[PDB]
């Protein structure tokens, strides 16, 4: 199941909307991209039933100009309930329409055989290890990529709230990195090594990011655009810590539950200034209400002088 979700509201308490299903819409066919005009590469990640590879792609943007690309797919083992659910993410894809800070669809393969689903390419891989790769050569990384990156992702999310929806999973994992220091915002739990990551704890059917969740969603499975606000707080902290895990040496037990419903926040990160940690706060605020937007947010980042 994607963690990218279109809902729809039905009443204006956080608990009133529900989950839009792609299920019984029809796959628009201009998608549709030969698969015989796929050059694989090898695995850039690789979930318990599906994997993102690199591969090749000729001609899905500029004939006489091959590419490189990202291509999510299913497991060798592959029974009809797992591809339904990832025909409803392209389908969602297909209805979402590209965003520069977007790991955008370029095509799909669904036809003469297994569904893949064909993704831009990011060269310089996730922003979390992006980060971390930058501890030593930071002033080479700078404080003003640091704010390019904040202000990029909460574009993203701004296009997401446009069209109606959530990304139950945010985090600077999930943020991938390009050319020009451009980053787009994705999802992968199909094709995420879900559990020997230890940021995601298991819960029934559940895979629960718990440490960027806001309370409404840890407590009462409620997810809006506004837990969104929240876990970008924390994908703050991410950036301007450069990557250190958040709640630093606190582990996720029934205290840190405990700790969030009292209202725990954590403290100002060494690169960030106070201004932007102010903003953090404000996103940590335990009512929903109260948080900023991404409007706002996107705005304000014209601090880049
Ligand atoms: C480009 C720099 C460059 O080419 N490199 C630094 C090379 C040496 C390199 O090894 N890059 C890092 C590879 C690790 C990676 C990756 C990666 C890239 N793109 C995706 N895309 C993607 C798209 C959709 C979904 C979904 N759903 C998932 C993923 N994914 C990954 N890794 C997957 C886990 C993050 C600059 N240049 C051209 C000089």
């Amino acid at each position: 199941e994607s963690q990218l979700q279109m809902v729809q509201v039905t009443g204006s308490s956080d608990n009133e909307y529900f989950y839009v299903d792609f299920r019984e819409y029809e796959y628009d066919l201009k998608w549709e991209f030969p698969r015989e005009n796929l050059e694989f590469g090898k695995v850039l990640g690789s979930g318990a039933f599906g994997k993102v590879m690199n591969a090749t792609a000729y001609g899905i943007s500029k004939t006489g100009v091959s590419i490189q690309v990202a291509v999510k797919m299913l497991k060798e083992k592959a029974d009809s309930s797992e591809r339904e659910a990832l025909m409803s993410e392209l389908k969602m894809m297909t209805q979402l329409g590209s965003h520069e800070n977007i790991v955008n669809l370029l095509g799909a393969c669904t036809l003469s055989g297994p569904i893949y689903l064909i993704f831009e390419y990011c060269c310089y891989g996730d922003l979390l290890n992006y980060l971390r790769s930058k501890r030593e050569k930071f002033s080479v990384l700078t404080f003003e990529d640091l704010l390019c990156f904040a202000y990029q992702v909460a574009k993203g999310m701004e296009f997401l709230e446009f069209k109606s929806c959530v990304h139950r999973d945010l985090a600077a994992r999930n943020v991938l990195v390009t050319h020009g220091k451009v980053v787009k915002i994705c999802d992968f739990g199909l094709a995420r090594d879900i559990m020997s990551d230890s940021n995601y704890v298991v819960r029934g059917n559940a895979r629960l990011p718990v440490k960027w969740m806001a309370p409404e969603s840890l407590f009462e499975g409620i997810y809006t655009i506004k837990s969104d606000v929240w876990s970008y707080g924390i994908l703050l902290w991410e950036i301007f810590s450069l990557g250190v895990n958040p709640y630093p040496g606190i582990p996720v037990d029934a205290n840190f539950y405990k700790l969030i419903q009292n209202g725990f926040k954590m403290d100002q990160p060494f690169y960030a200034t106070e201004e932007i940690y102010i903003i953090m706060q404000s996103c940590w605020a335990f009512d929903s209400r109260k948080r900023p937007s991404f409007p706002n947010l996107t705005s304000f980042l014209g601090c880049q002088l």
